[PDB]
């Protein structure tokens, strides 16, 4: 009782402590002012503004939820522009994202299968069952596709669907049809075994109707992976030419892709580095690559976006949008608002915010360039770049402080060549035994 | 020197305050609000709005820049209602704008003849210069208006033409004229005397000229005030009616105005109580009365404002809009915005904010109700209606508390017949000597 | 353009209490007092207003101090609160003034908290600038190359060596028919920085 009592909201301390907070000026002032505007809009501080939003890069590139294909593709879409000397040019991201999402719910359907022995309010088969299409993904998954579907210039398959930018109904007419087949899966095989002539049968027709309703709001691609395509361009002399491949022979022979030198690093504090980490069951195309990554601490994990952007490469990284991001100047600065001054402080470690259900990996972006300290040798702010419109932040460029890469920014992707030998043998040795995580980590799909 | 030396801005110390006011914790949440917004909008009290924005009334009146003319004929306009048994009636503005401009233009003339002898730079003529057709005026220059023009209804002469809703720019052509006619007769007056034939031919030209370029901006009303309109109007019932009359029978057949019985009180602390206030050639028909007001004291204001709603009666009073007046919410309170917790403080006392530039009248309002305090025998608050659509404000309703009144309020209307006649004999006894008051004085006309 | 407007606003609120000191033989009601009293921190200026600040101030990119604060593209509720204060110390001194003369010690501390207390309200609306005059401040920036650079200089330094300005060399004519030509114009007390140059004009 005492225990209960103690731990109740008490009416005569809460009015005790309103009386006491009253009385400190910078609390009148604090609940005046937040009263009437957002947080974020009230105690965006513009002194800080004024440093941080710097534009000076001496590191760059010389170049100039799907987020995660356009940050996957793009060095794929300046190797081309380079390789065919074009003044403009897209890959194709809808192709890859029709065959992501029919390879989501073919996937769902195996794993509903693989965990047809737990109960139907298991965390596992409730998990499955959150959201079995969602847009997101991570390199790997992005990986898979490539190997098996290629890429295709924009010009042959473009976002013209409605569906293509406003997926939300979509997915959900396809989500309620495989919760429906989960259903149908999991109830057939109470009797008859996996491997049964009629689960097989069952399985197929579950992929036509899937297909089927995909073909409904978005078109199957125009050629088969091996099948040629013919594609006629214009380069930046005003020169017409022709070019025919196949959407495989093309995402290797024009946009140089070899799907066996990318690999991610991650700083996970969560666990040691040195490990390789293995999310359990991620993936979209039954039988692919998982999501593996190889943590690392921030030192390390910084030297590495230096070196591949010294390369002339960008990095594509994830991290957690939109914590102390602000859209409207384009700046990622955990310390951009003054919430010191309303005395709100977050000492809660990284390590600790992400197992403790407050930071997670939520979308990917490119860096695309960084401020080395002449003085130290060191990073200061990165250059960033969205897939949001050129209205999002200055013209879609971001700028992020070395302390928002530190604390809320989590895996880069880099070639394997990039990496010391010390780092690339945990990828080549075949020695390692990754930490598996739960389909469900927060270093996860990204946006 | 060392007096010079310590009255400059010295970069040290505005450096060292600075420092200083950075290591307050008030000071540094106040300064990062106040760069991101307006400090009204920061600033507004919702705990304080909470409490004053209160429309309960029990002293209420039981019917329902040229806010002037609104504020001063709708009385007249009830008492048509009323008389004629109108569901809806308004009295035509437009009718007493056009006479009004015209008058004050003429106006004009003769006070840069009357002043001719001054020099051109001279603190009179050159306030005379600065705006000769303004839309504002006071009580006196209403009555004597409506003295010699009249009232008509509103479906005779409307707010049609451009210049009646937008009069900025007609103003501006007028008053570029009447610069030009000023310096003609000031010219034309150093040679002949005012009497002189040549001086009354040219003064008489001008008015042709100004009625001409007034003409073609808005009509001249269709009736001349002894002349007859009829009028054909609808009854709260349906039933129709037509009503012959000129328009200066008929505000007073029907308007039912005496213009005998208007007096103005008002609270100018500068001066003693007792006293009648007269505002020095301020006014708009030639030869028309002053502008005059009885000095007294804000318990005096007061009750009058009680008694003249206690008689059913609507109250025309002036004020210093838009001194602490929140449109959005439509509340007059002056403690309603949190100054104090940014330390922004204003002692400066009624007398000295009119005597230092700080406060003086700037529009004309109706207060329709009060609530008087059922303990105590006091008003607490009142219903402030206003000319701004009914979009300003609560439908253009607005609560203003006792201490406005007594703070940013000065004057009031009332009957004769209401005051105590230790007052009343002011205005009647022939005995009383008004202080004289510069023309460009505070306490003068009203938007 | 912040970097001078605060300080000009900064400086004529200071150049105010003086001219309210000056004038404070005269009646409330004078024209002077009153004149002083209707817009003592209005935005606008004249080219002499504005050599005064850059010789006491320099100059300064926009890259290190720019119109971010709202106050900056929206002044007008600041200078009317600025205003109201103003003339509120317009009479506290004018009343001081009745008994203590000018140089009396209590009048001089009064002025320093009232440049103390204008100061503290215009950090309020404003930062003050990020470098004093005098002080370096170094800039990063790209030329027109896509090269990047750096340049350590103050304010002064800067608005000389950079920005080339010698501010002995304007000169302000006017066409003024009222008076003759040949002849000096000057603006009587007009100004922002107390001790600067005057408003001439040769008609």
């Amino acid at each position: 009782f005492q225990g209960a009592m103690s731990s109740s909201i008490d009416i005569s301390k809460i009015n005790s402590w309103n009386k006491e907070f009253q009385s400190d000026l910078t609390h009148q002032l604090a609940t005046t002012v937040l009263k009437n505007y957002n947080a974020d809009d009230a105690l965006l501080n513009k002194t800080r503004l004024q440093k941080q939003d710097n534009r000076v890069f001496n590191t760059v590139v010389s170049t100039d939820g799907r987020c995660w294909l356009f940050a996957a593709t793009n060095q794929l879409r300046l190797n081309v522009l380079s390789e065919l000397n074009l003044k403009e040019f897209e890959l194709s991201q809808a192709y890859l994202f029709f065959y992501d999402k029919l390879e989501k719910a073919n996937y769902f359907l195996d794993q509903i299968v693989s965990s047809a022995d737990q109960d139907i309010d298991s965390r596992l088969v409730q998990y499955l069952l959150a959201a079995p299409t969602e847009d997101g993904g991570q390199y790997s998954m992005f990986l898979n596709l490539v190997k098996k579907y290629g890429l295709i210039p924009k010009d042959l398959y473009g976002d013209l669907p409605y569906s293509t930018t406003a997926s939300r109904k979509w997915n959900s007419l396809l989500t309620t049809k495989l919760r429906e087949f989960a259903e149908t899966l999991r109830t057939a095989l109470k009797e008859r075994s996996a491997d049964d002539s009629i689960i097989v049968t069952l399985r197929e027709q579950m992929q036509r109707e899937i297909f089927r309703l995909m073909s409904l709001f978005m078109d199957i691609p125009p050629v088969q992976p091996n099948e040629q395509f013919t594609w006629e361009y214009v380069d930046k002399d005003k020169k017409i030419h022709t070019i025919k491949s196949t959407p495989l022979e093309f995402a290797s022979k024009y946009a140089k892709l070899d799907p066996s030198t990318p690999v991610s690093l991650i700083n996970d504090p969560r666990h040691p580095y040195g490990k390789l980490i293995k999310i359990d069951r991620l993936g979209n195309v039954l039988g692919g690559d998982a999501v593996i990554y190889l943590n690392v601490d921030n030192e390390t994990l910084s030297k590495l976006v230096v070196k591949r952007l010294q390369n002339n490469k960008a990095v594509f990284f994830g991290s957690h949008t939109p914590k102390f991001m602000d859209k409207k100047t384009g700046v990622m600065d955990i310390e951009l608002w003054n919430y010191p001054a309303i005395g709100y402080n977050l000492p809660q470690q990284k390590a600790s915010r992400i197992r403790y259900h407050e930071s997670l990996m939520t979308h990917a972006m490119l860096i695309t360039g960084c401020h080395v300290d002449e003085t130290s040798k060191l990073p200061l702010r990165y250059r960033v770049e969205v897939s949001w419109g050129k209205d999002s932040g200055k013209d879609g460029l971001y700028v992020m402080t070395q302390k928002y890469f530190e604390e809320y920014c989590f895996q880069i992707v880099v070639d394997i060549n990039e990496l010391p030998k010390e780092l690339a043998s945990k990828f080549t040795s075949g020695k390692e035994e990754p930490i598996v995580l739960p389909i469900w980590d927060p270093m996860g799909a990204l946006a």
